[PDB]
């Protein structure tokens, strides 16, 4: 679960390809170099009695004086004077030192391992080359960088720490204090209240909130908020304050170089306050590439410092129209599409035409300072969208899905050329779980063949040989890993192969079901034992061996009874604010809210009414966990994260409530239309099935009979157009936390694929029945 | 088929390669794309526009001094209307293709555009009128269009189309049209007349000899008219010829013209005759010298035998030439000229031992700088940015050390390689019998010369290859016991240094067999067989990791086993079965043998022991001699070997080629003849069959095999039998003479007394004091495994002593262990073809008396 990215695609930490300066050192007679740990090179003589542990000596230096210190230490230590190891990469030197890194290992550039009882002159000789150099502190021994071993009522700060890829220390970046002292006239900028040297310069804290919660409090997400319109008048007030103060402080030789979600702060009556003037450089003759900034805001390819801030001051006012800003690091000039997709939404709300046209003309004459920059790279293959249509007929939907299926083949094509480990592009969380109906290719292929089956007379190409050269390593790696479960576990592959090869899945299931089922302990649907769905699905049509079938049937009966006496125990029916799957709780993906499907299938099979009793017990244990929202409906309770979604929140609750009509009573149907009002929003900030808009639109209309749901296609496509970055004759959808492209079940090609095939075929084709 | 690629340590395949030059990037509007198809070009075409194949294309070239301006000056022309284009990616491929090491059929290819056939004049008039001040090379197999660089040709636009009939990707889509990519233009099967192009479409030297024609031309023999006499010509087209620096061909002929005009009173340096410029070419009239080079001078003068020196005085003949070289250094250094690249294709010695340095195509004229010796020879390549005067003196030093002993081919890999050679040279030159004054004078002049080239200490990561300064003599078995564990621990170090980075294979191999993976060849499993046969050979080993890697090599050498399709004993899917049998395991793959032995047998053509069915029959008779296969296939092997012998007896021409031929090479698939790669290994089957069955026809087949193999053996000046192809002699094991001595000496009682009299001549022929290669197929270790493998009496100690001493002459040292250098030594290879496993099985069979590489009875 770590992030390391190159342009265009996404990958893991294996793809580095470091190109820097090799360190290089000499070597005496009967000595050696070795790259043992692949991050340190170790020097050692041949014949010497090496002990274990003892003492270690650490020496740290600055960036510029590394190689001459290395030469002096080498000429001291090579002549029968102790083995030696050091850092092996100039590129990794700025991650070992510099800015905020891991607290356990920081510094420690030069290391030696003395032979216990010979230190009477080595430490004395190490002040010869030292005592005039420098370095970070990381315990002190003398007046030299020689060490021994066996953050942020005035808010303050702290000062060789903070080095980037260029030479700019955090103490150096002087710039902040000169920018504060030349801008002490205005109360929007903070004041300086401490001078001198670990230096402790302080600032005044202006009141306010960050603009993201201002967007969630002022930019509408439900239709009942912000009565009598007039929100665009406030938006005009903030952007007129930005243009006024921008023209006031760009008079005399000062620039900010970053105007992201930070450094802006609105208190009351639309009063901004720019804080933390830290990245202040100024020139107007040479051109500088924008080096360091927040994600979503990055200037391009060696322009003037007057127009570095141009893109930032355009975009900071641009996403106030409709906030989708984080995907501009991949698609240059992305923000044109947000304007035209916010204008139609604002007209659909019913705002005044004067306010909308004034805001559009205001952004137009801010764009009147318009220096495009024809950047020259390989990122420019993914050009923006400049065409917006309207869906009325079914052939438009067929054209959209045959366009979208091409982008899947195109994002498959470029992945195989430079990478060989997996078969398909990934998300950053589940980039190694290469099995099951989860973040894995085996769940991608059957969505592909389904949507090839649905549309029209598709080209057969060569996907037969592709499917067999996928299923060969699938049956190879059925068992060479750990864990168990349905989604990313063990026997989801059996269900997918049977839903794909019939006989092999049946005989692996009947030879491994009792062996794998007793190994797992939990009962949740992700990686537990509810497996019972696969067993009941194989039992209802009938392919299981008989006597083991009744044995596992009375087994699941007695675990159902045992669950009837005990509390929830295995899961919680969790005040953590995370998107993380293992930390997720209280949903259909994670919790006891999904066992209602398992109880309902057993009730639906012949006659078992103890599973009905399990249904009332499960819903009575599950209904307490949800808090109420403003619009009189149930909502997920933890933090300020009021997200009604398929997982955790309201949409999964509406899915589980309307699962079976026959089990319902008048006590159950007390929150039907209020919960439907909960899942009726004008904006979803991230797309997808598990954590996005597509799961909401699936849960809004799945089991309300009929098939003619063209309002559903209209709403889904006309709200899904805002998330797409176009390629040649196709689309590739950026996933959740979107900076790169993603193809998985949650946020990718397969999410939209499963969503559309579930809306067309109203059975929601995950966790099956019959 | 060769696939050579530079890499520090081990030389590998074309996979470790990253372009680190300034890349070329263009801009695209909407409805355009940037497909990167096949790693050379980047494809660009408007989206939705059907490109019409099978028309006319334009090749555009450029110079290195201004090429970006061609990109940003022709980009709006392709942006206007509809023109696809594809251009080269980085500057490194532009250097590699607009240079000197690339073929003339593919040179000058930078921009390729794709017009339609109906728009050619309209695009050509627009692009021609804006490129007046651009210029570049000619590009072969095209024709001149106007004055701007524009060259047309007939070529392939796209691959095969969507849903109609295609036959190829290169020919006419009308009869077959073969590709004729030669530096001429071809109009195939008449012409459909291009009305845009029909109007536009319509020396005091005599040629003597072309020694080369290279890429930029080069040295060209001819005859002058107004002066007569003999002359040579150097030619150089403008804007071609390019190193890894801004430097062209015409920037060096002017430099050597200056360097040969500044000095004129030296009779052994050539005099300029006519430095004229025909058209834009730079021709050059240079006189010719008589004589032979030093590279072939040591072939017939260095004592290879111990009688060939013709009554002493060889070292004085060395010393006069050496003092002639050391005299002619500061004579032209007074003019402050400097001549780089002092390799041994420039010092030519004529009659009465007079020298003449003839190649001057690198010449600086100032000395305060440190440059990389960028263009050099194999062996004389210098050591990272010293001043050019000591670069020249370093070249002089290694000239003198090749004159001392003729191995300097690996001095690029190990710094101060001259140390080991200078240590062994006194023992080489004192073991033959010479006066001490000559050796004293040679070492005195060398000890004068060695201090004018200053030593350096940086080495740059190849530090673990140190020269050897700790030599010993062999007079006890404990020396052999120490050497075997040292070599084995060095092989462990080799596996440790190979396991770090690469994983496509398991062991380092020579670059000939860089793709093969099985058998007693360039492989993996035979190396562990040698490892096991040497590890328990003394008493034991530590065995830190041998068990799990043995399990690994068997369960991914046996699991696939059929991915490649090739037959033979050496590398051909049945030697794999033999190594599984002889590793110490159970017979195991006998089921696979009975499954597909007839299938492997029935679909092969060659019958040599390298990759033919003769080794398959040897494996079969070995398994029948072990005593358990089946009741039926044992009869099938005999009923096939019967009439396999008879097709050879009635017609020996099909199974092998007799004669000497005209081939000077080292590739394993070319050199016919000899014990392994030819005819002399056929009689090994007849010997094994006679030792199993005992009947006369096998003996007669062996006698005819020995009779018809000895045709291609030319007698030396001394009484010695030598294998000879071309102008070279081959007294080696594989394609040589020591292979026949095994066949004669092993079957001594079977053979009659008529063929037993050749042993006294082949013992003289396989007795040299010097070799150039440290190997056993084609090297040294095979020449003294034939000496003591089957005598009668156990006298292993003296032969072992000689082998270990001359291997100390050839080895290289890492840590406490040891490595060895393979064929074409610039690297470290560990296999059974001039590697660690070969010297391992040599040290096995030198006292075990078996020669375990070939399966006996
Ligand atoms: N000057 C001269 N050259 C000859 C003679 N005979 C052959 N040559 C040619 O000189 C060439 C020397 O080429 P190399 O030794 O490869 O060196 P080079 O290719 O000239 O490159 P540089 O050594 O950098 O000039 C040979 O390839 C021969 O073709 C001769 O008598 N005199």
């Amino acid at each position: 679960n770590f992030n390391l990215e190159h342009p265009f695609f996404f990958t893991n930490n294996d793809y580095s390809t470091d190109t820097s300066i090799k360190y290089q050192a000499s070597l005496p007679f009967n000595w050696h170099e070795v790259m043992n740990n692949d991050e340190w090179v170790y020097q050692y003589p041949i014949g010497k009695f090496v002990e274990r542990q003892g003492w270690k000596i650490h020496i740290s230096s600055e960036y510029n004086s590394s190689h001459e210190l290395l030469q002096d230490v080498a000429k001291i230590c090579h002549e029968m004077r102790i083995p030696f190891k050091h850092l092996s990469t100039e590129d990794k030197f700025i991650m070992r030192n510099g800015k905020l890194v891991s607290r356990g290992f920081s510094g420690k550039f030069i290391t030696c391992y003395p032979n216990q009882n010979e230190l009477e002159s080595v430490l004395q000789r190490l002040e010869s080359a030292l005592k005039q150099y420098n370095g970070p502190y990381i315990k002190r021994w003398d007046e030299a960088p020689i060490y021994l071993r066996y953050g942020i009522k005035i808010i303050l700060k702290e000062a060789y720490t903070g080095l980037g890829f260029d030479g700019t220390y955090s103490s150096e970046k002087a710039s902040e204090c000169k920018a504060l002292k030349i801008l002490n006239e205005w109360s929007e900028a903070p004041k300086i209240y401490w001078h001198g040297k670990h230096t402790f310069l302080g600032i005044e804290h202006m009141k306010g909130v960050p603009l993201n919660r201002w967007v969630t409090n002022n930019f509408p997400l439900y239709e009942v908020v912000d009565k009598t319109k007039d929100y665009l008048l406030r938006v005009s007030k903030i952007v007129e304050k930005l243009i006024d103060l921008t023209n006031k402080f760009h008079s005399e030789n000062v620039y900010h170089q970053d105007l992201h979600l930070g450094n802006i702060l609105v208190k009351d009556e639309d009063e901004i306050s720019i804080i933390d003037w830290e990245q202040a450089v100024f020139s107007n003759d040479e051109k500088v590439v924008h080096k360091v900034a927040a994600p979503g805001f990055r200037a391009w390819r060696e322009t003037l410092p007057s127009e570095i801030d141009w893109y930032g001051i355009r975009q900071i006012a641009h996403y106030l129209y409709m906030p989708l800003v984080t995907t501009s690091d991949l698609t240059y000039n992305y923000v044109s599409q947000t304007r035209i997709e916010g204008k139609k939404l604002f007209e659909s709300l019913g705002y005044t035409r004067e306010h909308i046209d004034y805001v559009e003309s205001l952004l137009s004459y801010l764009d009147s300072k318009c220096p495009q920059i024809e950047n020259i790279s390989r990122k420019k293959v993914l050009k923006p969208m400049h065409e917006i249509r309207t869906i009325e007929s079914e052939q438009d939907i067929q054209d959209f899905i045959i366009k979208l299926l091409r982008g899947f083949t195109l994002t498959y094509g470029q992945w195989r050329k430079e990478f060989q480990s997996r078969f398909f592009p990934v998300h950053y969380y589940g980039l190694n779980f290469n099995q099951g109906i989860a973040f894995s290719d085996l769940a991608i292929l059957w969505s592909y063949q389904q949507l090839a089956k649905k549309v029209k007379n598709f080209k057969f190409d060569d996907y037969y040989e592709i499917r067999t050269q996928v299923i060969n390593e699938a049956v190879n790696n059925f068992k060479k890993s750990s864990l168990s479960g349905l989604f990313d576990g063990k026997i989801g592959t059996i269900w997918l192969i049977y839903e794909f090869e019939i006989d092999r899945a049946v005989e692996l299931f009947t030879t491994h079901f009792i062996e794998i089922f007793e190994n797992s302990q939990n009962k949740n649907l992700y990686s537990g034992q509810a497996i019972l769905l696969v067993g009941l699905y194989f039992l209802s049509k009938g392919e299981i061996d008989n006597k083991l079938g009744e044995e596992i049937l009375i087994r699941l009966r007695e675990y159902t009874l045992n669950y009837i006496e005990n509390p929830e125990t295995f899961c919680k029916v969790s005040d953590v604010q995370s998107n993380d799957p293992y930390e997720n709780f209280g949903g259909l993906l994670y919790g006891h809210a999904g066992v209602a499907w398992l109880f309902g299938e057993a009730y639906k099979l012949t006659g078992e009414s103890i599973y009905k009793n399990g249904l009332e017990l499960a819903v009575d244990k599950e209904l307490v966990a949800y808090k109420v929202d403003s619009n009189n409906s149930l909502q997920y309770s933890q933090g300020h994260r009021l997200l009604p979604y398929l997982a955790t929140g309201s949409a999964g609750l509406l899915l589980l409530i309307n699962r079976n009509k026959e089990i319902l009573s008048s006590k159950y149907l007390k929150y039907l239309t209020s919960l439907e009002r909960a899942t009726d929003v004008v904006f979803c900030v991230l797309p997808g099935l598990f954590n996005g808009f597509c799961g909401l639109e699936v849960a809004n209309n799945i089991y309300s009979d009929i098939d003619d749901n063209f309002s559903g296609q209209k709403k889904l496509i006309e709200q899904l157009y805002r998330y797409l970055c176009v390629i040649e004759e196709g689309f590739v959808i950026a996933g959740d936390n979107g900076l790169k492209i993603t193809t998985d079940i949650a946020s990718g090609f397969a999410g939209v694929a499963i969503g559309l095939v579930s809306i067309m075929d109203n059975k929601l084709t995950i966790l099956p029945q019959i």
